[PDB]
This record gives C-alpha cells, structure tokens and sequence, in this order.
C-alpha cells in the first residue's frame, strides 16, 4: 500500500537525523526507530503517509518541533509519534489526557485590561480553525483548494452588521490592493521553508484569500496556514469586546462550514503547536520599568502562564497555553496575567 520509494525516504530521512549532532528537534527525538517501524506503513483514508507528517523535519534540521499534520486523522493513525511530540511541546500533556470541551464561556465576567489607555496599545485574540471533511495543506489538492475557497466566500459574505465586510483573493488580486492591505498588515504571502518543505504553499495562490470588516477589527485568512486564521483585534485593552467579536464571526462559520475537532486534542491544525483552545489572546503593551531588568518581568510572565514577545519597550504578552484548559480559561488567565502587570507597574 505505501509506495517502496516513500518507505526509502523515510529511511534516509531518519539516518539524516541520526546523522546531524546539532538537530535538536522533537521529531528526532521522538521518531525513534520503533516509532518509524510502527508507522511507516500506514496510510489515511484521504491518502496521507508518514512522510506527509515529518518530511519537512527532515529538510530543516534546525525545526523546533518538525513535523506537521496532512490530515485530522493523521494524528490518531500516527499517535506513537504525534502523542510523545505533543507532550514535551504543550509541557505535560500525556497520552491519556483529554483536552476539555469547547467553552467560550461568560464574556460579561471579561472587562478592559486597561480602562485609563496608558499601557496597551491594542488587544488581538486569534484563533484557528480546520474544515471536516478535507485534507490539511500538506495534501488539498488545486481542485479542493478552489472548492473550499468558493464555500469560505459564500459564508464570509453573509455576515451582517459590525462583520461585515469584503473578501479579497490572492488570485488576480492587483497592487494597488495589495498596498492597502500592507497599510492594514492584513496581507500574507507565500510560506518559509518550514512551510514549504511540509508541501503547505502548493499551487500558491490558488484558494488563498483575505477578509476584513469595514472597521477592519475582524480578520480572516483563508488557506495562509490553516484553512481558516480568524482574527479579532482593536485599539486598547476591552478585551471583552475583543474576545465577544471572535465567538460571533467562529460562531457564524461554524453554522455552514463544520469543524475537524478530536475528542482528545480538542480543534485540530496543521501545526502541533496550534492545538486544543487554538487561542493566543495578546497585547500590545509598553511596561518601561518592568521592562529595565526583563528577568523581573519574565518571572513575573511565568508566573500567570504568559509569553513575552517583542515585535522601542513595546512586548507582545500572550497565553503560553493552547491545551488542557477552555477558550473561557485562556483568555481570562491572560486578562488576569496583564491586570496583575499594569497593577505592579504602578508600584516599580
């Protein structure tokens, strides 16, 4: 059933890794040769091998994690690999856990991270999402890409009111267009070589797609990563209007276009990382004390579970966490994460 030839990169692709002293990623230290032999004859329903998973960790040696997802089933057929990679990764959560149930929860119980506006600049929360029903971008074919693009545009421009907008496609899209969308940082382009080598970008920029609301404070990308990057986002700290935005416009997709979730891993992505939630809830926030020591800070970041990113003392602050908790407990730890924040700068 799996092609010789594809059972003989695998094979070479294993010895690449054994061979390489500086590749420290996940998928060498976890496709041992019993995981390889376990798997390296199995296929999915919609046709994806081994191969499909980890090839682009084999092209780039310097990945982090290495391997990604061809398909939803992907991750049961080859759980001897997918289920170690996910532990160390989401930093404890084993074989026989369970990613709780969809909870967007109470966003009354949510407020403004910063009614007073002197610290955060603007408020995102970014979630993703996989179709039932159709291979990940390591496997659509050019015929599936334009099917799922007609099925995005058609419950894209159904929505009303504050989402309402227009749907802008890669194909044909001309550069006065692209300039505008630049202006907004609305605009994506073809993958990294991360990205490229797990067959992601294929028959680039068929199906691929942009949407914004008119008060460009919605954003969606369509076939970028996932079939669907849904983004919200505003000036300032009302993470409630933020977060309430989000559910509305996953919400009306959702009543046309069904989504890939496991029992176990929760929403599941073409990339490992992305898992369970899927959410990363971020700020834009400038912490000019804080930011002196940047150790104070970090430990201060570890200690509500959040992430320090920095793209002069402006820092990206997000969840760190994806599983094992709700959409509801993500959003509210990194709102409780950021209050507690501004409350000790106004003691530094």
């Amino acid at each position: 059933m799996v092609d010789q030839a594809v059972l003989d990169k695998l094979e070479a692709g294993y010895q690449k890794l054994q061979a390489s002293a500086d590749c420290h990623s996940l998928l060498k230290k976890y496709l041992t040769r019993q995981v390889l032999d376990a798997c390296k004859n199995r296929k999915t329903q919609m046709g994806a091998t081994l191969l499909d998973v980890v090839q682009s960790g084999f092209e780039n040696l310097d990945s982090g994690v290495g391997l990604y997802a061809p398909d939803a089933e992907s991750y049961t057929l080859f759980k001897e690999l997918f289920d170690p990679v996910i532990d160390d990764y989401h930093k404890g959560f084993k074989p026989t856990d369970k990613h709780p149930p969809t909870d967007f929860g109470d966003v009354n119980t949510l407020c403004n991270v910063d009614p007073d506006n002197q610290f955060v600049i603007s408020t995102r929360v970014r979630c993703g999402r996989s179709l039932q029903g159709y291979p990940f971008n390591p496997c659509l074919t050019e015929a599936q890409y334009k099917e799922m693009e007609d099925k995005v545009k058609g419950q894209l421009n159904s929505f009303e009111g504050e989402l309402k907008g227009t749907y802008y496609p890669l194909l044909g899209m001309d550069k006065a267009t692209q300039q505008q969308l630049i202006d907004d940082h609305f605009l994506f382009k073809e993958g990294d070589r991360f990205l490229q080598a797990a067959n992601a970008c294929r028959y680039w920029p068929v199906g691929r797609g942009i949407f914004h609301n008119d008060n460009k404070t919605f954003l969606i990308w369509c076939n970028e990563e996932d079939h669907l990057r849904i983004i919200s986002m505003q000036k300032g700290g009302d993470l409630k209007q933020v977060f309430s935005r989000l559910i509305n416009g996953v919400n009306h997709i959702e009543k046309k276009l069904p989504f890939s979730r496991d029992d176990r891993l929760g929403f599941l992505t073409f990339c490992p990382t992305n898992l369970g939630t899927t959410i990363r809830a971020s700020v834009h926030i400038k912490l000019p004390k804080l930011a002196a020591d940047r150790k104070k800070l970090e430990e201060i970041a570890g200690k509500y579970n959040l992430q320090v990113r920095g793209t002069g003392g402006v820092y990206d602050i997000s969840n760190k966490r994806r599983m094992g908790l709700t959409e509801y407990q993500a959003v509210k730890e990194m709102q409780d994460g950021i209050l507690e924040l501004i409350k000790i700068e106004k003691s530094m």
